[PDB]
């Protein structure tokens, strides 16, 4: 089977929060099998180098033409060719690798997790981000998610308000939930090391389970110091923009936990290279997301199912924020987890009608 | 006297806990003197590279034939020959060295401790592992051991249950016993560094005296960080798989205490090389065990008697877990210690009847 | 006073080599002043994250909209706003900053070099890359460039062929040229550390003045080792993808010379921050290029004129490779140097006809 | 679908040198598909912890029983189970993984290289070890191998004789061969750092391309020092006894080249994890061997075909030393390379008669 055509479609979907843009890839092979992938990011260029528009432009002008005519079943050769021709562009590469694995799974009749070696579990613990901004509303939401047994691990995005304000807000939530839930924070590189010194202490002292990316990736030394001094473990996220960054952080002792994102590494197979490095170093894992819809979520999920251990769970809740999707199969979230079927490929099929309706 | 024959016998003994397998070595010398040694491990291949079956196979096919015909009284030459021919295989080497020292002690009429240079004590403090799994039962057992003056230092094996559960269990035990007993934990490499960060703090804050091998030996940097940050001292155990590993950990500042096991180093003389390195570096000592019966326990004991200081005592309680033994002389445990006689060799003789009954 | 509109045009120009694609920026201000900039790369995505297509897509969709309406005379505020909304995208940022500086300089009647502080020189030494592939042809071209006094510093791009082959080629050229020219090589990350060990030694012992980016930026430790052991100075180029990378490299001692490129840093002002960091660390400087045409070449030059010292000269020969240009004023190359006028802005005007002709 | 039975057979085959012992694994699956693997070492226990005897003993007693009944198509789950129950035992693990991969490839009709992701080449450069001991004889054998175009890369095993004697021998061979062949040496941990200091210098100055494992793995600091000072690149072989060792060596900068052996890592998939770590650190690669016959050689080869680059080729000449083999298909050595077919599995079938004949 040869790769015949690759299409990159920008889709804007309404969210419960007010819109999420995804780049849906469709790779059609000569044997009639089609694979689907997703390259999605948050806020244009605010959370990475690649925007939806840039991703589509590069796929159309550079990445896709390099693949037309190649064997669809030799994913390693195709991805290595992209590395040779394109520097970075991990989101685009991720969408493409996801589609090739999907097409390959359908072709062989195996779920992507089995193509990657075999799953050691069928479900993944899923965290939820509390985003009402209001403390009372956040505790109310958390208590609801617990009641319906959908989530018991909650993440709080902070760093935008005065430190003292964010600290009170987080400590209040953990204090009210007590031992019923795990509370973590994500600072998204918003603090400088001078602010993180005291903030990490207060959070660690008040039962916050982990602190994700407290300071900017440009401060390597600061990450190493906080890794050694913060009472709560430090998780690296934005500090990882490639597999090679993961080796560097591991060699430096810059974090005790790595967030694994297929978009930041370059696909399901690339994220596994980063996970393996973390494993060889004794670094804990967490399955991250870029707020992908079901396609990217499932592609992440399929790689995470093969991991020996994910000490801190995952935040694969992306599909839950969308009011509408472009696939026919809704994800199964129940009993604090995301359940992944043993269907061929990613186990998803496009809803041609909603796709046409939301595509640009 | 020449080494004439070496036999490796696998023996399965019932335990009070449900079976322990030992590899008993019998080295017969041309002068009619026989030496006995033991090569024992825990759980097949779960706690090391060598299993009872592999140990016997290698002794029979490789190690023993290299020794037949050599002088029984030149232990250094015999052991150096084994190092030249065999990589690793420390458990097998340990059993063999133990038997040669036993035979040499009987021949010269000296206890093995005197062959090793001379004892500075006749008894060793012995810790006890609380293994009921149940907190109330563990406190009850500990109080009994204290009452009968058999043990006042207790070890708790953790790491298999959720961290929070193991922490509550340990803190409850220390809280109830108070200053009447020393409470320590052994995590057996079960935690990753991200989990150990908070767990070590809680344990150190609640009176746990030391934390044995909290994380995997593959994470050297993590051991160094915990050595500098944990409130309770960190003891290395599985991180030591050879004398050379001990030098490496000492040079790195990876632990402030080393567990000394003859099986992991290669015998009573090898364990002394590791102890000497620890001494030159200012690292504290602890006499460890692989749950050996009286033979291996006594061989460990004889080397430990020559040490200037063992700040943390020993856990030479192996014989106490066996319902039946294959030696005639039962070990003397009284007043929190194991008492070692000044009889030739290891001071033990095989019970031919029970040996035949439990051998495979 | 206000930025009214920003246009990003892709232009394909013919080279002496084959085309070269430029992204010409035209910023129109409310006061009638227009500024021009250039964002140019090499080989689509083979030499960087940004392609001409992705650059235009991002400018039109995200960057330009963030600038419309802002004061055209407050460049610091404009660029800081872009850093807040966009991660990376240094090529696009460089093109935009260059245009704003051009407009501001025309507005105050000052060359960009004066806006940046004040020039300390009026011309820059310019190197030339011998790229025929044929040793004899290269020596001939070099002899000619020397004859007409256009260049006396030559750079050989190597790494694509077997090591001994590239080494022979390079050593032969330096042997034939002797003390007449400075010969340098750029390996463009093509060797791994194991190949670079012997190659750097041979090159250094045969009169090669500096070795540019011998290994990949992913291998930080290798750069630090080569920096201490190479007989010829090591220059970092691709290892610098941001000003923060420059700080990191300096702190580590990964190179004794930094190549300065406005495109890899984010503009003329950004390149000065990197140059300042190098100066504070005692690191040597070299004026680099991404093969820009006159607009980009002049924007680099204006920044380079304010530097105290550029120990290794520059390679601002980009305009010399183009057969057609889109500006009215051709660069003044004479006596081994590039001469920069003291006219307002960049001192360039767009040839509207040729622009329309090569614009795609 | 299910692993029904696993057989471990010790086979003694005649070499051109004397015998070579292999442990042939035969895994039978419920669907009638059988997979074959090989766990081979050199010199009993002289070159590793596992002997043919210990390997068979452990497979029969511990490893095989843990696999019976498990899905034959979920190799990741099977191997992770083995890691949980058994420490080390990489040779036995490698043999088992190779057989499961062979079975799975025959089952899906794909060569193992495709199961592992996809090959990027169809043949591998193969080195040859000159082992006559006689300098003149070695030069003759080398000239011949060059004549018939079978090998052009030669490796000399040294370290057993006085240094100046081995140095003379090696330098003479390279002098006589000149630019015609690449000459390398493997010291097999025979020198201590004090001897290696001058030897590495002499070898490097006389055209030796790489120096493999000059000193013992116990001396980590010495490897780091030799890695910075040796004029010829240092390759780690014995220092790698697990994938985690590879990470450690890379983090420390102890070698610029890693020898890859499926037997020392735990199988074809394990060797890829080590290769990935090396790639992320910028470390060069070489395909190593433990002198396996065709089964083991092909299992290594299939993994090596997926690698982006093997800067230093391979030494997969194992089959060439055997006069008799236990498979029906003899390896395709031609034009300095080993050619690998695109047939299912390993592409090998057991010659039941010869197997029965040499089986012990
Ligand atoms: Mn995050
Ligand atoms: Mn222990
Ligand atoms: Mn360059
Ligand atoms: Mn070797």
């Amino acid at each position: 089977a040869l790769i015949e055509r690759i299409d990159a479609i920008i889709v804007d979907l309404p969210t419960i929060r007010q819109q999420q843009t995804l780049v849906v890839l469709r790779v059609r092979c000569s044997d009639g099998v089609e694979g689907i992938g997703e390259a999605t990011t948050i806020g244009g260029l605010a959370y990475g180098y690649e925007s939806p528009e840039g991703i589509k432009a590069n796929i159309d002008a550079h990445l896709a033409p390099a693949l037309i005519g190649l064997a669809a079943d030799n994913i390693n050769a195709a991805m290595l060719k992209l590395d040779k021709l394109a520097k970075g562009n991990t989101f685009a590469k991720s969408g493409i690798e996801s589609a090739l694995l999907d097409a390959q799974g359908k072709r062989l009749g195996l779920p992507v997790s089995e193509l990657l070696g075999g799953r050691v579990r069928d479900s993944l613990e899923v965290a939820w981000t509390l985003a009402s901004g209001d403390t009372a509303r956040d505790i109310a939401e958390a208590r609801h998610m617990l009641e319906i047994r959908r989530h018991r691990v909650f993440k709080l995005k902070i760093g935008a308000n005065p430190v003292e304000q964010d600290l009170k807000h987080v400590v209040t939530i953990k204090r009210e939930l007590g031992d019923s839930a795990s509370v973590r924070v994500d600072v998204n590189q918003y603090w400088d090391e001078s602010q993180a010194i005291r903030a990490c202490q207060v959070l660690g002292d008040n039962g916050i389970d982990l602190i994700e990316q407290p300071i900017s990736r440009i401060n390597r030394g600061g990450q190493v110091r906080l890794n050694q001094r913060t009472p709560a473990p430090i998780m690296a996220d934005e500090s990882i923009e490639s597999v090679e960054d993961a080796f560097s952080l591991a060699a430096d002792g810059a974090a005790s936990i790595f967030a694994l994102k297929i978009a930041k590494n370059g696909g399901p197979r690339a994220v596994l290279r980063t996970a393996q490095i973390a494993e060889a170093a004794g670094i804990g894992l967490y399955g991250g997301t870029m707020l992908e819809g079901s396609i990217g979520t499932l592609a992440s999920a399929h790689a995470f199912l093969t991991l020996r251990q994910l000490t801190w769970g995952t935040e694969l809740f992306g599909p839950l924020l969308l009011t509408e999707e472009i696939v026919n199969e809704p994800p199964q979230y129940r009993d604090f987890q995301l359940h992944i079927p043993r269907t061929p490929g990613l186990g998803l099929t496009l809803d041609e009608q909603r796709l046409a309706r939301f595509a640009r």
